[PDB]
C-alpha cells in the first residue's frame, strides 16, 4: 500500500494527507475489483492468536502515554504474556480499559459525533456476576448519562468473553426503545423495527401495554445464563413530546421520543479481548429521529399524516410534498428537545464539527477513518460540508463491532 | 463467489454474478475503501481488449463463435497488426456507446440506456466540422423541449498529439467572472474556462447567465471559438407556483445537460471527444448548481425573501429554502414542457432498473455515493438499497483538462 493517501474537499479545496491507514487491522470487505462501501455488514481466541493482539494494544497504550519502551512498558508486556500463557487470556488495567473504550469510539468510522471522543465516562462493570447486577449497573448508567437532560456520553463495560458459553449480553438493541406489535390484520402498532424483540419479551413474561410508545423492558444475560426481564424505573426514562413552533396542530399527532440514544448490542474489542456487553450512549443528532425513526417507510412512517395536516398537494411526487413535510418534522424535533433543555445537535452543526474534528485528527494522528455513506446525514446531504469531503474508510483497533443477535445463538438451559 | 445485495426497506435480496466479469481496478483494497474518492495504447495491449469487446458483442447478438464472429476477430487482428489500431463497425459503435452508458455506475438514469441516438462523427477533421456536428446534436436532443438522449462521437485518439477535444465541460454552460471586489459573477465553476475564452477573443457580456461559446479542438490543433445559435439554446425561467416574488430573483437555467469532457472507451479504442446528453434530474440544478456554496450559492437570498429566521442553524432555514427552490425548478421546467425528472421518480426508476439488470444481466454496477440524491436521501428508495460498485467496459472515463496538456 502507498504510504501517503490524499483526500480532497471539493468545496474548500483543502487537501489532507493520510498515513494512519497503514495501521489498518482488518478487512473492509472491498477488493481491488469491487467496492462494498454501501453494504451494511460486509469459538474464542487461541493463546497464539492472542499474544500479538495484546502486544499491539499494549505498545499503542504505552506509546500514547509517552512511556514507550519504558521499564513499565516492558514489565506490563511481560506480565500480560505470562497471564496468557498460564490462563489463555488476560485482564486489562483500568487505565487500559478506559484508553481502549475511548479509542474504539475514536476509531468508529461511521460516527459523526467523534469530536467528543475524549470525554467519555467509563464505568467498569467487570465485577458483575448476575442479571440483577447488570440492571443495577445499567440504571446507574442511564441516570448518569441522562443528567436531567444535560446528557453526558458514557459506556458500561461488563465482563469479557471467556469460553463463549458464558457471555454477558444485553438482548436489547438500545437500552431505551419502543415496542412494536404486529396485528392480526397485518398492521403494526408502535415501532415496526422492534417487533421481533418485543415478541421475545412477551414470551419471556412481559405484559405488553400495547401502546404506540411503550418503553421495552431490559432483557439481560449474565455469564451465559438465560436472560432475565427488568423494568427501567420510568423516572429514569427522559422523554420529549414533539411540538412545532408554528404548527399548533403538530402536538395533536401525539408523537414523542426518548432523550437518550444508548446502543447496547455491539461488541467492544480491545487488545484481542471481547466485551460482548458494553452499552454506550451519547446524545441525538436530530435527523436520527426526525428522518429515520419517524419518516422511514418501515418505521413510524408519518410523512403522509403530516402532509395531510399541512394541506399539501400530495398527488404528484414533483410537488416535493414529502420533502416539505420532512423538513417541518425535523424542525419540530429540534424545537421540542431544545425547549425541554435536552441535549441534541442539528445535522449542520454536527457535520461542521466533524469536519474540524477530521482535520485535527489528520494533523495530530495522521488520519481519521470515515464512512461517507454513514457520515452524510439522511436529509439535505449536499448542504452539509461532509458531502463535499472525500473520506478514506478503514478499520482500526480497538473497535466497536457487530455481533449476531443473542436469541439466534443462545443455548437455553 | 455470488454476492448478495439487500434492500433494507423492502427486504428484497439480489444476487450479483456480473461482477466476476470486471478486470479493471476500483481503487479500494482489502484494507482501505476509497468509495467517496472522486477520482481514484499499444498493439500488444490493443488486441486482447479488442477481442474481449468483439466477443461480448457477438455474445449479445447470440452469434458467438459464428462465421461473422470468427471473420471479425481475424479482420480486427489483421488491422491492428498492420496499422497500430482498428475501426469499429457502425453496429459495434452503437452497441459500445449504449453499453458505456449501461455500465456507468454513477448514473441514476440508466433505465433509459438502450434509448440513445448515436451520431457517428468519425469522419470529422476540423473544428468547423465539430461545430456543425454539435449543432445538429443539440437541435436533435433538444427537440423543442421533448428531450432525447444522444451522443456524438468524434475520431478516436491515434498518437495522443492529434486528439479531438471539446474544451467545454458541458456543451451549454454559464460563464463566471471574477469581480474587482473579489466576488464572482455568474457560475464560479467556470471562471477558469471563461477566462480562456476571453483570452482567445470571446467578448463577454458579463452577466449572470451568459451562455459560453464552444471551444473546439480537432486533430490536436489549437481550439477555435463558435457561438451556438441562440434559437438552439432552450432556457427555462425559474418561478415558484406559490411565491410570486421568486421570478424576481431573475434565475434561469438551460434545458439540455450535455457533458462534453468525458472519454468514451470501447475495445481499447479511446474517444476523447464524445459529447452526450439526456435530461435533468431536478436536484442537479436546484440543489447542486444553485445551492452549493462554491456555485450560485442562493440559499441566503431565498431564505431572506421567505423571511425565515437565519440566526440559528437548528431552525433548518437552509433546508426549508432548499425544498422551495427545488419545487420551483421542477414547476418551471414542467410548465414550459421541458423534460425533467424529480429525484423520487428517478430513484424509483433506478430501483426498477436494478431489478431488471439483476434478472437479465446478473447484476448492475452502482455507486451509492452518486446514486443517492443530494437532498432527502432516506426518503428515496436508493438510500436503503445496498449496491455493489465495479468497473465494466465499455465505459465513460475522466480525462485531464485539455488546457493542462495542450501546446499551441
Ligand atoms: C456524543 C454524541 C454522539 C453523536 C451526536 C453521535 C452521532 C452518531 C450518528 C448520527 C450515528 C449514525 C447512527 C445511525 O444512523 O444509526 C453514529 C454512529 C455510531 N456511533 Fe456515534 N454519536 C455520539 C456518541 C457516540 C459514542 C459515545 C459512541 C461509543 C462510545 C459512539 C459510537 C458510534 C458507533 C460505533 C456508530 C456506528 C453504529 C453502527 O454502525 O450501527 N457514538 N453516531
Ligand atoms: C436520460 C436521462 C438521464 C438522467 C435523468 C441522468 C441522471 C444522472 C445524474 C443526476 C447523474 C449525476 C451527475 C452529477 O451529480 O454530476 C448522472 C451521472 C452520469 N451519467 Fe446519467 N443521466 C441521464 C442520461 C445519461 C446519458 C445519455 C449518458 C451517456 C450516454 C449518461 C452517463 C452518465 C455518466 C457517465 C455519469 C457519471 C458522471 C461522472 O462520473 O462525472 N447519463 N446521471
Ligand atoms: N446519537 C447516536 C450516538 C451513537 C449511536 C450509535 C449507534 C446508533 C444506531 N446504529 C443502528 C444501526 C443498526 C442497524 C443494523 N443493521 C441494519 C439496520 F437497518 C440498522 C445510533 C447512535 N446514535
Ligand atoms: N442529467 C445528467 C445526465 C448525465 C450527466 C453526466 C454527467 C454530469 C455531471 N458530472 C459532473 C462531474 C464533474 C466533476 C467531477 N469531479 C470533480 C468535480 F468537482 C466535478 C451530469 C449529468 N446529468
Ligand atoms: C444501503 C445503505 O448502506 C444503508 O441504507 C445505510 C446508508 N447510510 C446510512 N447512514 C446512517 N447514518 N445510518 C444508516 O442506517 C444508514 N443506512
Ligand atoms: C466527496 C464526494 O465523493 C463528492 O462530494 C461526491 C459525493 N456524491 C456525489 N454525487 C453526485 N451525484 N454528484 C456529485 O458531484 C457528488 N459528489
Ligand atoms: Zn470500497
Amino acid at each position: 500500500c502507498p504510504r501517503f493517501l490524499k483526500v480532497k474537499n471539493w468545496e474548500t479545496e483543502v487537501v489532507l494527507t493520510d498515513t494512519l491507514h497503514l495501521k489498518s487491522t482488518l478487512e473492509t470487505g472491498c477488493t481491488e475489483y469491487i467496492c462494498m462501501g454501501s453494504i451494511m455488514h460486509p469459538d474464542v481466541a487461541t493463546k497464539d492468536q492472542l499474544f500479538p493482539l495484546a502486544k499491539e494494544f499494549i505498545d499503542q497504550y504505552y506509546s500514547s502515554i509517552k512511556r514507550f519502551g519504558s521499564k513499565a512498558h516492558m514489565e506490563r508486556l511481560e506480565e500480560v504474556n505470562k497471564e496468557i500463557d498460564t490462563t489463555s487470556t488476560y485482564q486489562l488495567k483500568d487505565t487500559e480499559l478506559i484508553y481502549g473504550a475511548k479509542h474504539a469510539w475514536r476509531n468508529a468510522s461511521r460516527c459523526v459525533g467523534r469530536i467528543q471522543w475524549s470525554k467519555l465516562q467509563v464505568f467498569d462493570a467487570r465485577d458483575c456476576t448476575t442479571a440483577h447486577g447488570m440492571f443495577n449497573y445499567i440504571c446507574n448508567h442511564v441516570k448518569y448519562a441522562t443528567n436531567k437532560g444535560n446528557l453526558r456520553s458514557a459506556i458500561t463495560i461488563f465482563p469479557q468473553r471467556t469460553d463463549g458459553k458464558h457471555d454477558f449480553r444485553v438482548w436489547n438493541s438500545q437500552l431505551i426503545r419502543y415496542a412494536g406489535y404486529k396485528q392480526p390484520d397485518g398492521s403494526t402498532l408502535g415501532d415496526p423495527a422492534n417487533v421481533q424483540f418485543t415478541e421475545i419479551c412477551i414470551q419471556q413474561g412481559w405484559k405488553p401495554p400495547r401502546g404506540r410508545f411503550d418503553v421495552l423492558p431490559l432483557l439481560l444475560q449474565a455469564n451465559g445464563n438465560d436472560p432475565e426481564l427488568f423494568q427501567i424505573p420510568p423516572e429514569l426514562v427522559l422523554e420529549v413530546p414533539i411540538r412545532h413552533p408554528k404548527f399548533e396542530w403538530f402536538k395533536d399527532l401525539g408523537l414523542k421520543w426518548y432523550g437518550l440514544p444508548a446502543v447496547s448490542n455491539m461488541l467492544l474489542e480491545i487488545g484481542g479481548l471481547e466485551f460482548s456487553a458494553c452499552p454506550f450512549s451519547g446524545w441525538y443528532m436530530g435527523t436520527e429521529i426526525g428522518v429515520r425513526d419517524y419518516c422511514d417507510n418501515s418505521r413510524y412512517n408519518i410523512l403522509e399524516e403530516v402532509a395531510k395536516k399541512m394541506n399539501l398537494d400530495m398527488r404528484k411526487t414533483s410537488s416535493l410534498w414529502k420533502d416539505q413535510a420532512l423538513v417541518e418534522i425535523n424542525i419540530a424535533v429540534l424545537y421540542s428537545f431544545q425547549s425541554d433543555k435536552v441535549t441534541i445537535v442539528d445535522h449542520h452543526s454536527a457535520t461542521e464539527s466533524f469536519i474540524k474534528h477530521m482535520e485535527n485528527e489528520y494533523r495530530c494522528r495522521g488520519g481519521c477513518p470515515a464512512d461517507w455513506v454513514w457520515i452524510v446525514p439522511p436529509m439535505s446531504g449536499s448542504i452539509t460540508p461532509v458531502f463535499h469531503q472525500e473520506m478514506l474508510n478503514y478499520r482500526l483497533t480497538p473497535s466497536f463491532e457487530y455481533q449476531p443477535d443473542p436469541w439466534n445463538t443462545h443455548v437455553w438451559k
